[PDB]
């Protein structure tokens, strides 16, 4: 499957998650004290996370923002 990935405010680069996985999940953190970090990863499940962090996965082509 193909998904857009790019750890940045305004930016998205197409990627290919060719492997045992199928969907693409993304996780980033945003807090005070000038804090902002993003990280994506291929998988086949959409787990959860803390109420502070942000997580989002997609199971469609060009879906994963």
């Amino acid at each position: 499957l193909t998904c857009l990935i790019c750890p940045e405010k305004d930016c998205q680069k197409v990627h290919t998650c060719r492997n045992e996985e199928k969907i693409c999940v993304k996780r980033f953190y945003d807090k005070n004290q000038l804090g902002w970090r993003a990280q994506r990863g291929c998988a086949v499940s959409c787990p959860k996370a803390k109420p502070n962090e942000t997580v989002q996965c997609c199971s469609t082509d060009k879906c994963n923002k």
